């Protein structure tokens, strides 16, 4: 009954990949990091790593994903291209919490060049720990997102 | 003419006139097309994200501006439309880089999270900042297209 | 009873009732003491920073909340009062750390920069989060006091 | 006719002290970084380094100061304790620009643990490049801060 969390980065965020692994563990003993990012700081293409994590989330191999690039923007765009994925670019505690409470987000995206590591830590912990509210209006809106996916 | 479709849900309705103004402030060539709600009544963000995103995807407008409480819902829903690159921005840097690196065509903002003067800065910066056209960025954007195609 | 003096200038007057509410939301023991403008007309932030800062310095209230356009003016002016440790916060993390590390007694926020729900989070976090009391932080806080004394 | 910019940090921000020096230079050839922070990653007390930079600014030895700690908060508080200093904790381009335009700030404070380095870069460049507006209401308000100092 533990919860798997796939982690991916591109090259700038490779610098903090050990941080990301640690922060997932810090969210609780029930969270198991699955690192899927690169092994060097050599230039790579973020969509490749977004895709790897997003597909795992979509196939339900893991419950959550954590993605980091320079700004988080690339990861959030690429990951959301996978049906079943709800990837939330978060920059603080509030966005991290609300992404779960309102959007039942399954992937958190952060920017290594934009957000300091202790805020990234807080984002990851908050994202993982905060439950989805389950409230009627949110469920309806999430279903509407799914409908958009279905239509394409 | 560079058309900019604008969508909100209910919390961001109170600033929909702001959004129209900020788009215009980016330059005379930027033409706001308001596609959001007509009243303050509660609505569902994906409906308005979808409207704007489809317009961008269809090439009916060049850009979209989406606002909800946090910006998160707008960014998720809009990105579900093939051809859309929706960037949730919270400052000048993210606004600029979404264009320079990601060639983003939709900017998403949170009315409950980001103060209006920063939202103003975000919108203006997003609209005014060109895509770099750099080899690596073009390659990565095409990879995003490939993800869409694979699904 | 833990009293919290509140001050704003004109851009933040629009949310002064929010600020009062957010203080109360932190807990029944938190009592807001509104010391800001009674109207929306232009005022000078240092006048209201001074009023609240002096109350904190005097030990008349435990805490202060100051809001201006960016929070910057409030943070500069309030810190000019000996005994005041005014922290410009823009998120939950800065709100918490201002208390844990700096034992801050005034929180400053920007109405034009930070969305109201984040301002809410900042105020609640600031008031609820205790000072760590750690040796190194105490020492550093004392060095701030010494800077005041040397002037 | 060049413009001297004193730079101080405590220990968490020492890792980016070379960054800070570079970012000041990037603001323009007219800006001269004057590094005054620690020489090592050894734990230090931020008020000591805030004071050194703030005193340089107050005595007019330099025009501007750049201060970095974990959150920027400690630097902001300590530097503002020196009369003649207007130290602005900035977290983005907007606060960086407005601290100059409105507050004629002479010290910019940033958090190494909160703000990513490319945003710190933008903050420093924006802070240094953006002039004070000189507008009547701002001058009056700045004078009122000076009055507060004088009264103590
Ligand atoms: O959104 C994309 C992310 O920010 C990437 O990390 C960034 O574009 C890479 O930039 P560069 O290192 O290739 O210049
Ligand atoms: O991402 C979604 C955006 O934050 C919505 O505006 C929010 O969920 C609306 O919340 P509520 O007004 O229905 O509570
Ligand atoms: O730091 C000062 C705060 O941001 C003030 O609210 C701001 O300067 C007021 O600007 P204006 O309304 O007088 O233009
Ligand atoms: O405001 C003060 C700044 O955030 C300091 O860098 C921080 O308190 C240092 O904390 P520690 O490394 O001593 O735990």
């Amino acid at each position: 009954m533990t919860r798997r969390v796939a982690i991916g980065t591109d090259h700038p965020a490779f610098a903090i990949h050990e941080n990301l692994i640690l922060y997932v563990k810090e969210a609780g003993d029930e969270f198991v990091p699955v690192y899927c990012g690169p092994k060097t700081a050599e230039s790579v293409d973020y969509p490749d790593f977004a895709s790897r994590v997003a597909e795992m989330v979509a196939r339900k191999e893991v419950e959550f994903g954590v993605l980091a690039c320079g700004s988080g923007i690339g990861m959030s765009i690429a990951a959301n291209k996978v049906p079943g994925v709800r990837a939330a670019l978060c920059h603080d505690h509030y966005t991290a919490a609300m992404s779960r409470i309102h959007n039942d987000a399954n992937i958190v995206c952060v920017g290594e060049r934009t957000t300091g590591v202790e805020v990234i830590r807080e984002i990851i912990i908050t994202f993982l720990q905060t439950p989805f509210s389950g409230e009627e209006r949110h469920v309806r809106r999430i279903e509407k997102i799914r409908a958009i996916e279905a239509s394409h």
